[PDB]
Order: C-alpha cells, then sequence, then structure tokens
C-alpha cells in the first residue's frame, strides 16, 4: 500500500476528533479525548490503489506540549475543518487556519470540511444563531471559502449521523495521491 499522512485542523469543538473516531472505529465516542492519542491508520482503496492513510489529530492552543508545529512535518493532505453551526469557525479558516497551514505545509492539498451538517436543520442551533443575527453556514459559503483558500474540495459531513464521512476521507486520499 502507498503510505500517506493526513492532518486535521480547525477551531476547538468543531468536530475533528469525532470525525476521525467515527471514520476509524465506525462508532461515535462516549468518552472525551481532546486529541486522538492512539495510532489510527486507515486502509483506503481509491481508483484501484491501496493507500494506508495515517490520521493525525491536533491539539488546541492551550495544549502547548502537543502544539501543532510538532505534527505538521511530512503531511500529505490537510483536512481543514469548521462546524456548520459556527459561522465564527468558518471566519477562522482564512484568518487563522489557512495562514498557519500555509506557513508549515505550503504545498500540501487542503480539503475544506464543514462538520456537524446535522445541526443545519437543528432548532436549538437555529435559535441560538438567530439571537446573534447569524444562521447556520450554507453550502455556497463553504464552496466560496474553498475557492478563496485554494482548497482541492469542499465537503460536508456529520460524524453524529455518519453522513458524508467516508467521502471526506476518499477525497483527501485522492488529493494526497496527486
Ligand atoms: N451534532 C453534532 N455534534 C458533534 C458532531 N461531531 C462532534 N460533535 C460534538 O461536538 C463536540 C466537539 O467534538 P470534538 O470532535 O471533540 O471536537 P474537536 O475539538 O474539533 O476535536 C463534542 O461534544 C461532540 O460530541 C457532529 O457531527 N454533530
Ligand atoms: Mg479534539
Amino acid at each position: 500500500a502507498i503510505r500517506k499522512k493526513l492532518v486535521i485542523v480547525g477551531d476547538g469543538a468543531c468536530g475533528k476528533t469525532c470525525l476521525l473516531i467515527v471514520f476509524s472505529k465506525d462508532q461515535f465516542p462516549e468518552v472525551y479525548v481532546p486529541t486522538v492519542f492512539e495510532n489510527y491508520v486507515a486502509d483506503i482503496e481509491v481508483d484501484g490503489k491501496q493507500v494506508e492513510l495515517a490520521l493525525w489529530d491536533t491539539a488546541g492552543q492551550e495544549d502547548y506540549d502537543r502544539r501543532r508545529p510538532l505534527s505538521y512535518p511530512d503531511t500529505d493532505v490537510i483536512l481543514m475543518c469548521f462546524s456548520i453551526d459556527s459561522p465564527d469557525s468558518l471566519e477562522n479558516i482564512p484568518e487563522k487556519w489557512t495562514p498557519e497551514v500555509k506557513h508549515f505545509c505550503p504545498n500540501v492539498p487542503i480539503i475544506l470540511v464543514g462538520n456537524k451538517k446535522d445541526l443545519r436543520n437543528d432548532e436549538h442551533t437555529r435559535r441560538e444563531l438567530a439571537k446573534m443575527k447569524q444562521e447556520p453556514v450554507k453550502p455556497e459559503e463553504g464552496r466560496d471559502m474553498a475557492n478563496r483558500i485554494g482548497a482541492f474540495g469542499y465537503m460536508e459531513c456529520s460524524a453524529k449521523t455518519k453522513d458524508g464521512v467516508r467521502e471526506v476521507f476518499e477525497m483527501a486520499t485522492r488529493a494526497a495521491l496527486q
């Protein structure tokens, strides 16, 4: 199999760890891990090729001991995430995550991922965002942001329902093979 390294980044609580666990284990977790600390390697076949895809989760800003610069070397593809219930997490894509990823991984393909797609139609989410004069992120906003940052693709998924989860990793694997 071809060896590729995937790193997942994005705002705290936008669903990165759960996306890795639901893809790797096919089960939404019941306990809390900030950062997957076991070794996840996925076997993925795309367009006839066997790929071993190492899944690197990341730490937020306060976990200095596992700071992201330690994890960026030799990355083959980036999953850059925001949550559909958080327009703030989307605004951090161009302001925070793209400058950081381009600093450490300037030539690596990016898949822009909108997580928690199940909350787009959730009334708690709708009413909480509406009290801020906000609304859940629309697909066209994700697509526009993909163009802005030069992402290889824009994908939406829900770790909670599994909708779109395998497809995110198949797209990331096809980008890593280029
Ligand atoms: N509704 C919903 N909640 C999710 C989803 N994925 C994760 N969460 C929840 O969002 C919170 C943060 O998830 P986590 O994966 O730890 O986020 P991280 O900080 O980006 O790693 C937790 O309470 C999860 O249970 C999803 O697809 N849908
Ligand atoms: Mg996490």
